């Protein structure tokens, strides 16, 4: 508290300070609501360790930023140092400021249709006031990210090495994902050669980055810009049903409990297409579906791989752990794969009554 407000001290804040504490539910950031005799404040040390190149991550952060507030949209707004920058160095720490967003709530699950179609109005809205933006100014700030085709090679290193042995234990998983090498490459080839646009892709769409009209219920604002980069937005739609149109949770044990839910595949899909009816392309709603099957495929992968690999990207409770973890997104994929007729309508339906 001494030091956290020395830290404070730094920033062009319009109140005194009174008090900062820890704050939110993020696991990436260390966060602290800051309390002055006036307006209240989000102070974070940034994680250096994953983003160690704080100066790009942070003109990524303002330059999308500066877009929304240009166009009168609520968005993070950064706080500078009293030098005038967006961030600061003090004592190895990189910290920076936004304004409090006041008066909303937010879920760190699905709780129901709507709340997800009002995820879907959120992103779609996000998208569409970005849709003029130049996307290709935004660095990578974690390379190949959603690039399924490097993930994939990653996997069959991971496969190819065995470390541990486990390879003899999930070959039914391996052959899922083995199976499927042909599918991989469709986005990224669609990006290179133009049929699918580059925009600017927020890479974390989980509903805790969404927040809501704490009376209304309305989406209000999108946080958590740490990972923002170029790419489409079918990677954040497709992860966005990856983990939100599952009735189940990502490590849930009883398979028969795990299933891809069309209805609130046509929630989501009602509230993104719904905000972003006018810049949406054909080739882009014609893989809304796929891109559900994609970005599930990529993260089953990817916790297969950490299994193999002796998990060590991915947090673990117990052994098997991403082995649970990559079987719920085999189940998922599955069931996407033999919806393909229905969602496709879904979509149809949604896109037209758009107009
Ligand atoms: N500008 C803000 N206004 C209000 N609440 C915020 C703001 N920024 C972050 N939060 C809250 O703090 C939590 C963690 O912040 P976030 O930037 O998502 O960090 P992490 O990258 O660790 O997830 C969020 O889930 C949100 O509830
Ligand atoms: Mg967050
Ligand atoms: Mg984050």
């Amino acid at each position: 508290n001494e030091v956290l407000f020395g830290i404070a001290s730094h920033f062009a804040l319009e109140g005194a300070v009174t008090g900062i504490e820890p704050y939110g539910d993020g696991h990436i950031n260390t966060t602290y609501l800051v309390t002055t005799d006036g307006p209240r404040y989000i102070l974070q040390q940034m994680n250096t360790s994953i983003f160690p190149d704080t100066v790009n991550l942070m003109r990524n952060v303002e330059l999308v930023t500066s877009t929304l507030k240009a166009q009168g949209k609520e968005t993070l707004d950064i706080v500078p140092t009293t030098s005038g920058a967006t961030w600061a160095e003090i004592d190895g720490g990189a910290w920076r400021v936004y304004k409090f967003i006041e008066h909303t709530v937010s879920y760190n699950l699905v709780p129901n249709p709507d709340v997800f179609r009002e995820a879907g109005s959120a992103f779609g809205d996000f998208q569409n006031f970005l849709s003029e933006f130049d996307a290709s100014q935004l660095t990578e700030t974690i390379a190949h990210f959603h690039d399924t085709p490097h993930r994939f090679e990653d996997f069959k290193a991971a496969l190819a090495a065995d470390k541990l042995g486990r390879a003899a234990a999930c070959q039914p998983e391996i052959d899922f994902y083995l199976s499927h090498a042909d599918q991989y490459a469709v986005v990224m080839d669609g990006l290179r050669d133009g049929s699918i646009p580059l925009r600017v892709t927020h890479n974390d769409t989980k509903l805790n980055n969404i927040l809501m009209d704490a009376t209304t219920g309305k989406a209000r604002a999108i946080i958590d810009l740490d990972t923002i980069m170029p790419g489409s937005m079918l990677f954040d739609f497709g992860d966005s049903i990856r983990f939100g149109a599952s009735t189940a949770l990502e490590d849930e044990k009883d398979l028969s409990k795990v299933h891809f839910s069309t209805e609130l595949f046509r929630a989501y899909t009602e509230g993104f297409v719904g905000e972003l009816r006018g810049s949406i392309t054909a080739r882009e709603a014609e893989l809304l579906p796929f891109s559900g099957n994609l970005l599930t495929m990529e993260c089953g992968m990817r916790f297969l791989a950490d299994y193999l690999e002796g998990d060590i990207y991915f947090a673990t409770k117990y052994p098997e752990h991403n082995l649970v973890r990559t079987r719920t997104q085999i189940k998922l994929v599955q069931e996407m794969e033999q919806k393909a007729s229905e969602t496709r309508a879904i979509v149809a339906d949604i896109m037209e009554a758009a107009r």
